[PDB]
């Protein structure tokens, strides 16, 4: 496995991630390849939390020598990294994306493949029909795995099981990005 970084959202914070954390340790995921940031601006403004992601990415990277991070992101976290590798210096750094109830079309709606052409960056993209925070037209992302689910609502999306097993198959590659590159 790639090591895994986690992206919060507006009024967030890295123990958002806790139960998800749990479940991939038992999973077979090492809890010390589990990795979840904290934005100083909790408001998600790309102009800090793009580069704050960046240079986390650079270090985690730096730690572990792995060639590339996998990404999950909840909420403004989804825009935040779509903005990392729009405008920044993610295109070669990331394989497995998966997004929880993303904001992702306040920067993108395409999943963008990246910058390796050996490897295109793959996307899950959840989202829940009873999201009151999240429509659910700025999660769908064109070419993603798109994967629409009911009766949860956006903070449960970080506990349900139900949501826990997609991240689990996008982890494991089961994503998509069936855009040109
Ligand atoms: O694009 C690059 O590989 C250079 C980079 O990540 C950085 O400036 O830290």
């Amino acid at each position: 496995h790639n090591p895994v970084v986690m992206v919060h959202g507006m009024g967030g914070a890295s123990y958002n991630f806790a139960s998800i954390k749990s479940y991939l340790v038992t999973q077979g995921w090492d809890r010390n390849q589990l990795f979840a940031i904290d934005f100083i601006d909790k408001t998600g403004n790309n102009r800090n939390n793009g580069p704050r992601l960046s240079r986390f990415v650079k270090d985690v990277l730096g730690k572990t020598g792995a060639k590339k991070v996998d990404i999950v992101a909840h909420s403004m976290g989804g825009a935040n990294t779509l903005y990392y590798i729009k405008n920044l210096d993610g295109g070669d750094k990331i394989e497995n994306v998966v997004t929880l109830g993303g904001a992702n079309g306040l920067v993108s709606l395409r999943a963008l493949p990246g910058t390796d052409p050996n490897q295109k960056i793959l996307y899950t993209s959840v989202y829940s029909s009873a999201d009151m925070i999240v429509v659910n037209s700025l999660s769908r992302l064109i070419g993603a795995r798109n994967v629409l689910i009911h009766g949860v609502g956006h903070i449960s999306l970080l506990a349900s099981s139900q949501v826990k097993g997609y991240i689990k198959e996008g982890l494991n590659g089961g994503g998509q990005n069936t855009n040109l590159e």
